[PDB]
């Protein structure tokens, strides 16, 4: 599809068995999702933006469909304020800043 | 263009007749930039980013060009790890995700 931009970019994703709602989001370095339990082994992070940091676990090798495309990479789980698919799941589905 | 995810979407922009990086970035709502002087008078406003909300200083119908295409419109300046490009100017350079 061909997203435009007037509104947030939200999509469904299903992630550990849950379906989310997450924004695509070339700004963001690493896919970073709300509190929920993942399985396997994990290990602490912080992360950093506009307010400073949150520590979040960050969990290796997890799949996500993210609007139907099949994607596996890092997920770093915390208290983020909105589920955010970054660049490296997005660079996985083939999407690109179009203008 | 056509811009890939592998690395950062890093352009350059020109602003009050100087040149600056910054990154275009489809999960913010509002363009950023890092203390500068602007002209005009500014308005209050709070953005809430990864870490918590934040002061910033809004000025209304600045130029701005972005990898070359020219903008008109609202800039918040304040303490942000780099100038974020958001979708009130990504939507005036016609910018789209695709997938
Ligand atoms: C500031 C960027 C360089 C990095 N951010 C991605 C942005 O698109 C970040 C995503 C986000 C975060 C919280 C709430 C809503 C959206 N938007 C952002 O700050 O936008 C600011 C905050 C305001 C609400 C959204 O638009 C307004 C402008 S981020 O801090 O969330 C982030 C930092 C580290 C990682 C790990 O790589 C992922 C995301
Ligand atoms: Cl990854
Ligand atoms: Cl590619
Ligand atoms: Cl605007
Ligand atoms: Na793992
Ligand atoms: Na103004």
């Amino acid at each position: 599809p061909q997203i435009t931009l007037w509104k947030r970019p939200l999509v469904t994703i299903k992630i550990g068995g849950q379906l989310k709602e997450a924004l695509l989001d070339t700004g963001a370095d690493d896919t970073v999702i709300e509190e929920m339990s993942l399985p396997g082994r994990w290990k602490p992070k912080m992360i950093g933006g506009i307010g400073g940091f949150i520590k979040v676990r960050q969990y290796d090798q997890i799949i996500i469909e993210i609007a139907g495309h099949k994607a596996i990479g890092t997920v770093l789980v915390g208290p983020t304020p909105v589920n955010i698919i970054g660049r490296n799941l997005l660079t996985q589905i083939g999407a690109t800043l179009n203008f």
